[PDB]
């Protein structure tokens, strides 16, 4: 069983005061706080083992290269990929999607084809496909939403045909907390020869993820939302697909050969897609974050988080004129608006109480437009958040409603 | 005046032992060790101030955004850029050059134009231009080398004409240590309406750099070679140029607006070119590295490093059958080969003595081909290296020559 008090003791930021009051950090969906196990692992690498990593001859460089490839292996086991060589180190989810859209997209999506996304996607899983479709002369199709924040699955027969090359779909909405039925949608996409990219940036911290079970063709997520450092993410690609993908960004570490007269050759994938000096510090930190999460146990995390979410939704019933967006079974995040008050004002009062929520469009303007609002508030309920923090949120919304009503 | 013993005490890795012997780290040109001022600044941000940075409403996010923009300002002052908004945070020098080659290159280099590089360039400042020229139907021209490792400047009349759109040129060679005469080459390029990108990745740690004095149009360098964290670099672009450059990689943080029916608009530059969550941890560390270097004083650093280099070149005269490559007045690095022994074997013996040098082509295969060798050894002599470490290198080469000769 899970002990939130023991977990919280690992996170030094949670002792912080904001506005003279104890911090209630309810914005882990934008970025997660990091335990000292992760902070110190990166710091210790810099203090005692630092070097460049291009299988350099000398000992520090050789050992740093081994550490980095060990993290790649650890990450592949974390998502149950079949091979470590199916994972690419990327700057984050946004860059991973741009990499797929350029390298794979440019050579596999042609004039008259279509790509399917959903109306709940983060901008990072929309704009690369808009740009690709424009470059290539293809059509971007959109799975629409139901009022409860789930996809209108009944529209899939109208969107999938023999010209559908790709479904790009979020695992878990960063706004609504909706978990989409990936395994079944992937089966349908594969019946038409379409590949599937899964945006897993809001999934990998909430429960186990198994890309062989899912059978997805691409899977992306960001380290900094997985209690890890900034500047590092993971792109999983099926080996058979990845080994055919052409280069993207160019230079050292990714070339095999450079000639001014004979041109340039490229090295094998996954390294083909990691140009320049990698973010070795962030990779060390990410490995430590995976070890930390695996030690707690993702099923223990999920159980505690589901209990906290059930408690929050129960308690929020006592807030007058509160509008919630999304399904009853949401993961991770609660999107809401208070009466007719603008989200910006609600979040400002909450911050004044020491409570950190996010306001605005959450990088999902088409989702805001579907609900006919310009913005929402969003509270994340992560594994280090508590019932008492939920009580502070509920009381704060009650006070705000009484003060501004 | 500079005190190497005080400086070295700031760098915890320099106490390391390699192979049971005290480390002599002579590979700072591949990547620099970091002082605890830099390591701890990043760690403290994670421990006490961490949050997402997209001018979030709540206090931690607002303060993190301010910290990041303060580093941008500090970096602009470090290179004497006129405005902080002329600097883009990039993954490193390689990504910065790829950004210029795609965004600026694709809309300013047309069929029948030419681009000029030199024969001493790092692959990162070659391959993006090869790819651009192929995309666009332009010609890549090359300034050749002299035997002493300087550019054949007399060839410039044959390479520059009214169709030259860009000169892409290294400030300091990562192999030879040659410092190129940028100010004069930039004047000539500008007479033809050509822009100039300067690869400054081996310059910014050795002496002051002033991009207004240089009048370069683009300037790039990497944090991890400037005693800073991995995963972060700086791209400087003249404001008038940068404000016309179209987007590159797409998603949140760089869009102004996303609509599924009306398309997408982009935000203003510099932020236009920073898609996704930035590497906030690395940006904090980079700011601390700039403060640390500025506190030591770049002119004090240059004076000490020049003295160390003069001592090394003097002492290396006592190594039999040593071949040095490059000019007498080199900065930072000494490239060499020992007799007919392969560089890999020489570097392996040096590593066995605890001495870290780099071997191989150094991401400069055309430079290796010019000298008709497959590889070289390279020792870097940075601000924390000592006369005693130079003595260990000289003795080691003597022992290797005696043992394998
Ligand atoms: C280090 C180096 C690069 C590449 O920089 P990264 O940090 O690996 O992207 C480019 N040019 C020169 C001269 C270099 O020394
Ligand atoms: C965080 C987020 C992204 C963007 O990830 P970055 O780390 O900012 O690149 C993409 N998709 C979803 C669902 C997200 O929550």
């Amino acid at each position: 069983i899970f002990s939130v008090d023991k977990v919280r003791a690992d996170f030094p930021v949670l002792s912080r005061e904001v506005n003279g009051l104890p911090l209630a950090y309810l914005d882990s969906a934008a970025s997660a706080q990091k335990p000292s196990q992760v902070i110190d692992a990166e710091a210790e690498f810099y203090r005692h083992g630092y070097a460049a990593v291009h299988r350099g001859i000398h000992t520090l460089s050789a050992q740093a290269t081994e550490k980095m490839e060990n993290v790649r292996k650890r990450a592949s086991l974390f998502i149950n990929a079949r091979s470590a060589e199916e994972l690419v180190f990327v700057r984050g989810t946004t860059a991973g999607i741009n990499l797929v859209a350029n390298s794979w997209g440019n050579s596999n999506v042609r004039a008259g084809d279509n790509i399917i996304i959903s109306q709940m996607e983060h901008h990072a899983n929309i704009v690369p496909w808009q740009m690709l479709c424009a470059r290539v002369g293809a059509e971007l199709r959109v799975i629409p939403l139901n009022p409860d924040g789930t996809l209108q699955l009944e529209t899939l027969p109208t969107l999938f045909d023999e010209k559908t090359r790709l479904l790009a779909i979020t695992h878990v909405s960063n706004v609504l907390g909706t978990e989409n039925p990936l395994a079944e949608m992937i089966t349908l996409a594969h019946q038409h020869g379409a590949k599937v990219l899964v945006d897993g940036a809001q999934a990998v911290m909430h429960h186990p993820v198994d890309v062989q079970a899912l059978d997805c063709d691409f899977y992306v997520f960001s380290g900094h939302k997985l209690y890890g450092p900034t500047g590092i993410g993971i792109l999983y690609v099926k080996e058979a697909l990845l080994q055919e993908m052409p280069p993207w960004e160019g230079g050292g570490s990714m070339i095999a050969t450079v000639s001014l007269s004979e041109g340039t050759t490229w090295t094998k994938a996954p390294w083909r897609f990691e140009a320049g000096t990698p973010n070795t510090g962030g990779i060390i930190g990410l490995g430590a974050a995976l070890e930390y999460v695996s030690a707690l146990g993702l099923n223990n995390i999920a159980e505690y988080e589901q209990n906290l979410m059930h408690y929050a939704l129960s308690q929020l019933e006592s807030v007058p004129d509160l509008t919630l967006y999304g399904p009853q079974n949401r993961l991770g995040v609660i999107a809401f608006n208070l009466g007719k008050h603008h989200a910006y004002d609600v979040g400002s009062f909450l911050d004044n109480y020491g409570i950190a929520v996010r306001t605005g469009h959450h990088c999902a303007m088409p989702l805001m437009a579907y609900y006919n609002v310009p913005a929402m508030c969003r509270a994340s309920l992560a594994m280090y958040n508590t019932h008492e923090e939920v009580d502070r949120l509920v009381t704060g919304l009650q006070r705000i409603h009484r003060l501004l009503g």
